[PDB]
């Protein structure tokens, strides 16, 4: 079952990239190298915190190879899709097969509002286009699109779609969302979560992956943290789940986007600023960083 | 002659952009609307809004749009064209070419993937509007951004100085005229406060909107025109019952989005052979046949 794939943590990256939108090659794979020699279970490139709708097709492809060439099929490569059109989807799905990735992620991204129908036919079309497998990328925040338990269960039903990226349910009641969604959604479907700050207690509840911004740029103090919530540690895991609460507090405040750029930034893992419209974080922010990573180092 | 906002007053009327699964703009199709709103007298022709697909053609059909209207119209009506994109770059380079191509107006919209700031929204709006001569409206359309523009940054936007316009979005309450009783004293002096959502735009034009950012008119620009014309001299029953031979629509439109309700007009009335752009699909056989009633009892 292709969804194994998709299990545990899963590290989202930025993708360093100059004003004109050219993708940093050189910084990107000493993000990609740091990650392989970490170990994380799976590289999430050009998710939201990857910026892939702020690059141009050619730009993703460039991105897919650089990582593919590095990780050498030895640590499972997502990447994500998404595209307002079907067709730009299904073009993308199709190159990043080609350029090497192991799975993709699909983000309903919209402009004009799309019906639960809509949605399941742009889904099917994309899950058709390739070989890989695909994860369900479930944020209503970035896609203005919402999925009703209906369509989760139309769309687990379609052969490839083997995972989703949920997102923390506003109750924090992981277990009651397992509870509803598990029975039924397709047997042994991944259902994992982002929203770092929520992750720990989503993964100690029975959560099968953390689609980690944090990981993508400090992997071995957010594998320790996996790995306890993992093994249902929760005396461990809350233990160090209180050495992030500053970076999570940091994140709630001002977006993990932005604040993920000034810690790469501050760590020399990038020069790169975040794609106007979006803007870096202020002197004083960036200082609210300097002291929460030292938090956790 | 003074002031720009003028521009952007009375009936702008929105037309569909035809085009083929591809995205490549039917220009004939396009031509003949464009001519068909210039007979019609409307007061300007804003194309590639959210009506007119403009976030589902590429940079160069785009363009291609914008000239085939220019060339249409040549300087006889007001050209207005919509410029979103996710980046700040591309959205100058929009602007740039809509200038070039032939545009008297631009038309901007927060288009967002992860959520903006009050501040990134007005340094985004900033170099956009620096960056040609043309005016500008603010395409405040949050249903197609989940960006809510609040009172503080309208007055910041309003007071760029080719910034001209606005179309609001019907307000919850429907209450126009505390909404244009809050604004006006507010914004910068004389600038055009509009709407959209067409069921909601006879009422708003009576309680003293400038301007109707029309779905209708794109396709039937002559009774919308006379309905907008009622509500402007401030016939209230005429505009009244006008507003009703379109109810049939307006009910449509609500259920079903206007874009998805127009495009099966615009293939009744055999003005196009285009679908919307996938993800968007046509309505079902059954409400295009609501549909081709909506039109019998307007016509
Ligand atoms: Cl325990």
């Amino acid at each position: 079952d292709m969804a194994t794939r998709f299990k545990g943590l899963s590290a989202f990256p930025i993708t360093p990239a100059d004003e004109a939108g050219r993708v940093d090659i050189e910084a990107f794979s000493a993000l990609i190298a740091r990650l392989d020699a970490a170990e994380v279970d799976s590289v999430g490139i050009l998710g939201s915190t990857g910026i892939y709708m702020y690059l141009t097709r050619e730009e993703r492809r460039r991105a897919i190879e650089a990582a593919a060439t590095i990780l050498r099929g030895r640590r499972t490569l997502m990447a994500g899709i998404g595209a307002l059109r079907t067709d730009e989807a299904v073009a993308l799905a199709k190159d990043a097969e080609a350029a090497g990735a192991d799975a993709l992620l699909l983000a309903p991204v919209s402009y004009t509002p799309l019906t639960q129908e809509e949605a399941y036919h742009h889904f099917a079309a994309v899950a058709g286009a390739t070989a890989l497998p695909l994860a369900i990328y479930n944020n209503p925040t970035t896609t203005r699109f919402t999925f009703s338990d209906e369509l989760l269960v139309r769309l687990a039903y379609i052969p490839n779609i083997r995972a989703i990226k949920m997102p923390l349910p506003a109750d924090a009641d992981y277990a009651g969302e397992l509870a509803r969604l598990r029975p039924k959604l397709s047997d042994d479907f991944a259902i994992g979560y982002s929203g770092d700050w929520g992750c720990t207690d989503a993964t100690l509840a029975g959560g099968d992956t953390w689609y980690s911004v944090v990981a993508g740029l400090l992997p071995v103090p957010a594998l320790q943290l996996m790995r306890a919530a993992q093994a249902g540690n929760a005396e461990e895991a809350k233990r160090l789940d209180a050495t992030f609460q500053p970076l999570w507090a940091l994140f709630k405040e001002f977006g993990s986007i932005r604040v993920i750029y000034a810690a790469a930034n501050i760590l020399s893992l990038t020069v790169s600023e975040p794609p106007r419209p979006i803007l870096p974080l202020t002197s004083a922010e960036r200082q609210r960083v300097e002291e929460a990573l030292e938090a956790l180092s």
